[PDB]
């Protein structure tokens, strides 16, 4: 709801389906604590990661497990994963979409923050 | 329905709203004939450009009027527009989404072809 | 020298070698007139397209023949080509590098403008 | 030499100058150990991080301090940094160029691997 992830495949021109995504939140001791996770759907989307109540201001890391995705397709990839690290703020749009476009040796990511 | 366009703004982290989009189809004499057009919605999307009946195999050009978009925001851009040129084929997924991510001096585009 | 093109392959993580590039300039009658052409080298670069003297103010189109590139690698890509359209030298002479990163269903392009 | 970083600014169409870059290598205990650091030059490039001798096989993280870059330009960006994580030299020595293209709410990264 307040945090959605969408993953696209630039080789096949398709959603990136069944990609593991792990979200972490930075703790007071500066370590990454697990926050939410899932696998992208047939549409390349992962919804329901968190709720407005739980998604408080803080520093979050979204890890997209790109290496396993490419290995499953038989394509040798460069990255171990794609990592998106950002601060969530309450004076900004209410909904965060993290979009990632994947190629074997490249990835691009953007944030769409609305409301 | 068979052809959708989605445009995102990498400076603001938002949909690119009210961007003019012109679609052309290559004619027998190799000229670009107007096919469909519109402006992106509040979600950065342009739906209803064509129908399955009209969207036959052929070469299509999607022109996204990025220069006017940036000028309206007071940002000096590099490109006159972004152009996406592709062949539509019936042996491929039925729905075409042309996605574009815009910055003043760069743009990225991908095709998501499903069904 | 004043206009250089660099092309990278996001599947292999390599320069995109032997990519054909055609440059056009918009004429007074609003047609695209041939201006220069060449092919990328082993480093993915194309130098020597023009000179400061010939590269006058105007609207230029750099067409990168991505479809032929992918087909030769056994990939049936989405786009016919990547086109980069821009006004050049309207504030006086500048040096332009057009960079493109290629995937079968996506491309990204940026400009580096100096002087 | 074996590891170079190039950073471009998609808003200004320029090299991204004075960007801090920190490189880490995963140690036997699974922690990220400092490996090398530096700042991009006037050309957006960072050379001399390491040598063929010191750049042994391993998992490396290249952290590009994009937030500090944008803040100094008066832009409040989305990401804390851009992180590029990859296994290096597991098939023998190679030369790695990590390229990043930066916008306030987006970044793209690619790798060029030679030898
Ligand atoms: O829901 C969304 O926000 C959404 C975003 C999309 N684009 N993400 C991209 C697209 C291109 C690049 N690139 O080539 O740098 C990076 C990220 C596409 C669709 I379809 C979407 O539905
Ligand atoms: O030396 C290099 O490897 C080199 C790479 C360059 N592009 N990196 C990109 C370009 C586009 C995207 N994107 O928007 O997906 C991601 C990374 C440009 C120049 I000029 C270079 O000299």
């Amino acid at each position: 709801c307040p945090l959605m992830v969408k993953v696209l495949d630039a080789v096949r021109g398709s959603p990136a389906i069944n990609v593991a995504v792990h979200v972490f939140r930075k703790a007071a001791d500066d370590t990454w604590e697990p926050f939410a996770s899932g696998k992208t759907s047939e549409s390349g989307e992962l919804h329901g990661l968190t709720t407005e109540e739980e998604f408080v201001e803080g520093i979050y890391k979204v890890e997209i497990d790109t290496k396993s995705y490419w290995k499953a397709l038989g394509i040798s990839p460069f990255h171990e994963h794609a990592e998106v690290v950002f601060t969530a703020n309450d004076s900004g749009p209410r909904r965060y979409t993290i979009a990632a476009l994947l190629s074997p040796y490249s990835y691009s990511t953007t944030a769409v923050v609305t409301n």
